[PDB]
């Protein structure tokens, strides 16, 4: 059970990020969830900053005394051609999608790591739970995804590394591909868009189920794009 | 999965046993198979058409109508291909194949058969499929050839399949276990898997819509 | 010297070709000399291979492309899939490459190794069916699927002996329409002797072991 | 053959992109040889400025008239651990393995691309090859590896959507992911030993050659799983 357990949630304002802090109340767990702007105690945080990463985790341990999960949900998926009409892909456009993408993943795992760390271990030795949202375009990028798929790419490779490291302290790290959510036809089955709790609620289980570990989980429906 | 019917392969020990457990205590209604005796029970070659035509005709009758199929069916030998003795036998690298691949197609094909004439739920699905393969299909070891390809065969197996199934609701998933305790290395739980946390995540893939034609690994992140 | 399954057309005929122009020798097997052989067959494959050690005294290279792609629905108008359709495509993709990994390592096992330390190489071919199986190519997919897995793990034994183990899975190729229009680049069918290229860059770099190398143009099914 | 041709290669003062740089000598084409520092013409370029690698592309367009190859060796491979003796990771640090290796390699891609696009095509109706430089650890990221694997995890996840919009044009993009080679043991199965820069040269060539070679990332690491 997730009750009386503290999640950090990230994009926590919408989308993913507001499904999953919505399962975590529901299962009677205590959340802070972090956004950019508005949309449980809901604080603002650019997830890239440093600064603003640690004044959040600061908050946490103030107010909270403990953190026993994180789950990355901040995201940005531009399209954008390597060779449009007007000229090449923008770098400034990559960088910044890279930098909400992968950066602002790990620097929130960096730092919610060091305080997970610190907790006590259940009966399995789990401190922590770390999941993350990649997405199927680390591996089927289609036309105009590259700044999108190396981003999440660079997710689901960071995965294992950190799973291997966190290991010592019982802390696991998940990481899950999705496909495409009803979120802020093609499809093999359901033809239809993800529900943003359908993506909450593998979290749930990922969080449930001790055995899960250094995984990149596709959940898609079996879309190949 | 209260009332639902789900047929069971390797259902007398092991991720089997532990299936068939679950889904007792969920309220499903199972076929158990397996070769050798330890809800009913019954004895099949899955890998034998006529056997498992069969079985299902069993399930037909008995229980009406199937939802479910988890393919537990599976042996993990070990064996060089190059021995002291001389090369890997030829007739073992076939039965573990047999055992593996052939026999889980089998259950597939004739699951899926029954699960198309169903009524699909309120998503519009008439069934689900979890298959087991192996870490092995990945990492394969030294003295794995047979086990690595034969479950390497079940992994590559779930996507067309899944893609062909969609057209009748029914999804196909795989699951790659790791080292579970059935009949010191692993990063974290640094211990062997509990069967019922498999059974675990069948009953996970079972409830979620989303999970299709995915092979997902379940072994606390190692790597052989 | 060089063993090449599937050697009467197709790819196994472009990598036969390949070896035979850079001067090596070759025993072609198929239902530079030929041979007619079951890969299937514990038999067949053992005369074959003692066929080989006799006439040839070592054994270099082995490459496997004895293959059937065949095509065929799960559920289909008729009823299910065949089992023994199914089984026998798994035996010819499968246990037949296996038949022959487990036998020319055996004699590639008690040759001399080279100043790289390498007694062999072994090519398989694999297909991307392998990790994009369409509707229809269950058994093809299942089949190289199994190929596919088996190179790491005999990599690995294998390399005790330095024999190396690479897979090739090709995407589309001209072998026995604009499916060729969906390749992205290039637009085209893939030319068999492309494949036999790469199965030659594999047996030049010793680097190259226990992999699965795409070969398809980007082709994604 | 990869005479006359005109490559842009990048880290070419050591280790992989020099060995590149060499094997594209000996096979008669011209290099433009990027990198910080000094040991086929040589410039000191940051990868990662987009003004050093818009002047390496004007550069190498006006002086040789086309460029029909970018191979992108430039990359750092730090171990740092995520939760060290001291503290966490530091951020910055990461940042910057991130900008040199996947950054750099965009800006390079997106520039030469633009460049490749403009020539005509060769027989195989070819206007580029793109070879990126990944590695292992984008699949086996070891403990202590986290910015290099998602780094590098981040080029080889690059590869298919590039290859898939630069196809219009005849542009291949393939990217090769190394195990442990002999660059600025026992462990490898076979061959048990560094990989020497050449075999990395000799699969770069290899890919050049070979038309059907696109989209896709090879490993070339005597079966090594980290």
């Amino acid at each position: 059970q997730l009750k009386s357990r503290v999640f950090i949630v990230t994009g926590a304002s919408s989308g993913l990020g507001a499904a999953v802090t919505r399962m975590l109340a529901q299962e009677g767990a205590t959340v802070l969830g972090l956004d950019l702007k508005p949309p449980v105690r809901f604080r603002n945080a650019d997830v890239t900053n440093e600064a603003d990463a640690t004044a959040a985790l600061a908050f946490a341990k103030q107010e909270f005394g403990h953190v026993h999960g994180l789950v990355n949900c901040a995201g940005t998926a531009p399209g954008e051609k390597i060779l449009g009409r007007s000229g090449p892909h923008a770098l400034d456009s990559f960088a910044r999608t890279v930098a909400v993408n992968l950066i602002g993943t790990f620097n929130m795992i960096r730092l919610a790591a060091e305080v997970m760390s610190q907790g006590e271990p259940d009966a399995d030795g789990e401190r922590g739970v770390i999941v993350n949202t990649a997405s199927i375009a680390a591996f089927d990028g289609q036309i105009g995804q590259a700044a999108y798929a190396a981003s999440k790419g660079g997710v689901a490779a960071l995965t294992l590394p950190a799973a291997r490291e966190l290991a010592r302290f019982g802390i696991r790290v998940v990481t899950i591909a999705p496909g495409i959510f009803d979120t802020p036809a093609s499809v093999p089955f359901p033809p239809r868009l993800g529900r943003a709790e359908e993506y909450a609620a593998l979290v749930k289980h990922i969080c449930e189920n001790t055995m899960l570990n250094g995984e990149v989980i596709r959940l898609d429906g079996a879309l190949r794009m």
